[PDB]
């Protein structure tokens, strides 16, 4: 058996950021029983935590597509937890109410009233820094009338909130719908893929993820590794808490 | 720091389709599973080593996490010590520099209160600063000497720009700033899910969340992952038993 402790600690403005004691006395940090492991938190509690270092590698995040079936099943499941079954008969009723595209279609296409529709919408609702120079393309090959085009409203300016008449799960999965479609012709998001690493008296620690530097179409969108805090090198850290873990090699 | 009084016992799983799926034991011979030390901790963890593991029921449902009230001042004592990891006389201390300072209400306080200038005020920040959404239709009023909750005596100051006040004090006028401006607005909403399995005569949840709208965690931070599709009477592969107990600091 071997142990494990994970941190929470609270950066300088007062944000949660979870750490992983790496290593203590510069060498790999894995006590073998409750014993070392308590001893090693007595330690932890007392020490003060501070950023050792930050590497960051930039990176940006597109927006994805606007639905289709296959993608609104997945989707409408994965955040509404909504089966096909159900995913379908309310895509069905706002169809005919008339609050949304045709439901069943496999082209991620937008017809030219629908993109200018949307970036003027995004044009009034946020800075300049979310709307894209041009229009944001999925799939090859342009719209023209019959042509099919992505599960999209009908119209951007009517939320979800407004379809007073529709029940509450196709309410849910029309604002779902109309999410996509907005972020889907916004700006890509930024982030910095970071390695944050920090000292506490003997040890060090260590959280691997993404600092947010432009959030882009997850305004609009919320994203589904991990986002931590943005913290400089230098900075100090409150511990909060420590949880020492029992693992077993096999 | 303050050990949690009962130990936890985590299991590492997988799904059908072989996804990972964390679980924690709720319960054992259907009472509430609460070991008190590491011994019956291991006897637990041989127990469901051997254990056939199957999903009982997967609920999926909307929540909403609404903003704390305003500080007061055992609370911002409380928030200062976690977030900023004041003791609670330099809090104090720093409370007193930002009032003499006219920064802020009396630092002395049990009550809630946020008079109608105050809420008006802050508002009106809120809709200036910030999208409809994040503006409640009507203002949050809070279940609660002073008579009024420590907050900024102008939302418009910043504590950046204060003045001939210390490092602490501007950092302690954050904290105050953003507490106060988070609780005249809208609530942070989810889409919970939460999963019980069953593994001999043990029972155990997994409980995820799903950010919708983020709300007054936009200005303060809140202080969870997203659960594989898996439905009910799914065997899991187990594949690790996680014994953990939590240090938490001390009031
Ligand atoms: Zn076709």
């Amino acid at each position: 058996e071997f142990w494990e402790v994970d941190a929470s600690t609270t950066t300088p403005s007062g944000e949660a950021l979870a750490l992983q004691v790496t290593h203590q006395n510069d060498k790999p940090f894995r006590p073998v029983n409750k014993e070392q492991t308590q001893a090693a938190v007595s330690l932890l509690e007392k020490a003060r935590y501070s950023v050792l270092e930050r590497e960051d590698k930039p990176t940006t995040s597109k927006p994805g597509a606007p639905f289709i079936t296959s993608t609104l099943q997945q989707a409408a499941s994965t955040r509404l937890g909504f089966g096909v079954k159900k995913t379908m008969m309310m895509a069905q009723r706002l169809y005919e109410a008339g609050y949304i595209t045709y439901m069943r279609t496999d082209s991620t296409n937008l017809s030219q009233d629908a993109v200018n529709m949307v970036r003027g919408y995004i044009s009034d609702n946020f800075g300049k820094k979310y709307l894209p120079e041009s229009p944001n393309q999925y799939a090859s090959k342009e719209n023209s009338q019959e042509a099919h085009e992505a599960i999209r409203p009908s119209d951007v300016n009517v939320m979800a909130e407004s379809l007073k008449d529709m029940e509450a799960d196709a309410q849910k999965l029309y604002q779902l719908i109309w999410r996509q479609f907005v972020a889907c012709q916004m700006t890509p998001a930024k982030y910095d893929s970071t390695t944050l690493t920090v000292g506490a008296g003997d040890f060090r620690l260590k959280a691997r993820g993404r600092i947010l530097r432009f959030d882009g179409w997850t305004k609009v969108m919320p994203a589904l590794d991990r986002i931590l805090p943005a913290v400089n090198k230098g900075d100090a850290l409150t511990l909060v808490e420590l949880t020492p873990a029992q693992h077993f090699t096999k």
